[PDB]
């Protein structure tokens, strides 16, 4: 046999880093002004240091985006970087290591257009300049202390009506890239909220070149979930 | 001492391929509209397999763009890559094997707002989601077939007076990434026209996170030079 296994292998950050690609040189910039504010947006395509694996990262005026992925090994806990909102991983490291991808997904677009979906995608091995389909055997997931913190004790912005009770959850979905494939998974089930590494198996979604991702709560008002929509994963292993 | 020396790694190609990124699944498009015809482009950030370098490439509707850099391993007389124009090495294969880069430097933008560089940039071994300042010890050069078919023997599109006399010089300038330095090369100078191999010494450069070029021709008219303003790069060879 020859079937070739790749798993995400990220970058070893000198000390505590929040790396959102490079923001005095960004693979590009935009702006967006609205009647409320003018906000200015740059976007990097990560990739981990194997090069098979590569990321969506919007960042803006306010730090982190809503739908986007970051790489962090931040355990320090003042890095300034999460003084206003905490999206390390409620485990404190990776399953293998000290660095894991910290992830938006609340849902909206990225690109100065607002048109493309924040994704992971999959290069050739051979050729880090063209997307392959892989076979994705799973990933792990867990929550963010921003998110595990409002579903415990309603740390957020709404406060008290985030925490949650036996009738709640919060649900991830995982994609593949179009999108005519999900697999569910929960980050939370009533009070239980998860703390550990949690492995999801995402063979059912076939051939893929990419992955996306969803989150839903139980807690929402007319807008949108009260819950915090930032959680963290690592260990992505794909097969061709 | 521990200096570390990083030299460009192409990918190794199946068969014969010109590289413009993944075009199912570009980076970036958009579409130019004018008086005279609309036209669409897809940009590519390549990267090389050892991940240090990275490339814009920008390809259109009329293949590949006139300020973007490209890999190629063709070989084969009939890619119908190269139907049209060839922009393949008159070395017919790169320094130490069979890949290299075909590079456009006519001096026009590149983004959708026509507002950025055509540009190779460097990349931090540890991460490569970071650009470093390198010393760049140099990079080897040498013409398409394209221009220097048409120097010697004006098979472009003017024609006849394409082809060089003694009074004549095609010169390649090389610019650090902010073009505060350059160094000056000579793909021909008079009737003699470079056909191998040539090591331009970047030193000069100081340290710098990339690299930019231009091509200047004394066959010109009004509107800019008659000699295509295609070559080709390989072995970049950089020093931290």
């Amino acid at each position: 046999d020859d079937t070739k296994t790749y798993i995400l292998s990220l970058p070893n950050y000198e000390t505590h880093t929040l790396d959102m690609g490079d923001q005095e040189n960004p693979d590009d910039s935009w702006s967006v002004s609205s009647e409320w504010g003018t906000t200015n947006y740059k976007y990097n395509l990560l990739t981990d240091a194997s090069g098979i694996f590569e990321f969506d990262c919007v960042s803006s005026t306010y730090g982190f985006y809503s739908d986007s992925f970051a790489f962090t090994n931040c355990t320090v806990e003042d890095c300034p970087d999460f003084a206003s909102y905490d999206y390390r991983a409620i485990t404190k490291k990776g399953v293998i290591n000290n660095t894991y991808v910290i992830v938006g997904a609340a849902g909206y677009k990225i690109g100065k257009n607002s048109d493309k979906e924040a994704a992971i995608r999959f290069r050739d091995h051979d050729n880090p300049n063209e997307l392959e389909d892989y076979r994705v055997k799973g990933l792990y997931v867990t929550n963010s202390v921003y998110a595990y913190s409002s579903m415990k004790e309603g740390t957020g912005y709404y406060g008290e009506e985030e925490i949650f009770g036996s009738n709640d959850s919060f649900k991830l979905t995982i994609y593949n890239y179009d999108k005519t494939m999900h697999v569910d998974c929960y980050l939370a089930e009533g009070t239980n909220l998860l703390d550990q590494w949690k492995w999801v198996d995402l063979t059912s979604l076939g051939e893929t070149k990419g992955l996306k991702f969803s989150l839903t709560s139980t807690k929402k008002n007319e807008y949108g979930p009260l819950t915090p929509t930032y959680f963290c994963l690592d260990g992505i292993t794909i097969e061709d």
